[PDB]
């Protein structure tokens, strides 16, 4: 894969999210860049059309794992550079436990030297009274790790994980993650053997910002092999 050589320097990044959640529609960009050789993320979020219904943190893994450190010894698993320039087509379902669902499609691409993530979010079946639509999730996260597994018969991987929000309470909010990822192109991609990422993300805030946003941080090693 030749994708891999697209992402040895900093690369820029556009996020565009379209989301309908309970019937509450809004619009979030991101902007910022990714430098793969350090499994490093640089991203701001700002929400540009409508109220943002839901807790920042739990678009963090809607809002590129093209920019995760694949060690050399493991160059060869790495499915989401081998994907580029055409992209790949990234879908999942997130079930948040005793609340809503998100059904997320995003096309991860080159638009010339962008890495682009165009998203549509449904969201649907969140309680008024829930971690989600009241707003009750702390603004922070957690280390995680992603599990990696090959789908040979999909021409791609599939990816389970379960995301701890932290809630004001003392309770955890559950958010189980059931991920598949698929080429856009005909051209060769690396099916990996199992191995994981391990995703360090920080949550900020921009003093200078008075527009309801997020600024995010994240280190993505792989391992396990």
């Amino acid at each position: 894969s030749k994708g891999e050589e697209l992402f040895t320097g900093v690369v820029p990044i556009l996020v565009e999210l379209d989301g309908d959640v309970n019937g509450h529609k809004f619009s979030v960009s991101g902007e910022g860049e990714g430098d793969a050789t350090y499994g490093k993320l640089t991203l701001k979020f700002i929400l540009t059309t409508g109220k943002l219904p839901v807790p920042w943190p739990t678009l963090v893994t809607t809002l590129v794992q093209c920019f995760s450190r694949y060690p050399d010894h493991m160059k060869q698993h790495d499915f989401f550079k081998s994907a580029m320039p055409e992209g790949y087509v990234q879908e999942r379902t997130i079930f948040f436990k005793d609340d809503g669902n998100y059904k997320t499609r995003a096309e991860v691409k080159f638009e010339g030297d962008t890495l682009v993530n165009r998203i549509e979010l449904k969201g649907i079946d969140f309680k008024e009274d829930g971690n989600i639509l009241g707003h009750k999730l702390e603004y922070n996260y957690n280390c995680h790790n992603v599990y990696i597994m090959a789908d040979k018969q999909k021409n791609g991987i599939k990816v389970n994980f379960k995301i701890r929000h932290n809630i004001e309470d003392g309770s955890v909010q559950l958010a189980d993650h059931y991920q598949q990822n698929t080429p856009i192109g005909d051209g060769p991609v690396l099916l990996p053997d199992n191995h994981y990422l391990s995703t360090q993300s920080a949550l900020s805030k921009d003093p200078n910002e008075k527009r309801d946003h997020m600024v995010l941080l994240e280190f993505v090693t792989a391992a396990g092999i």
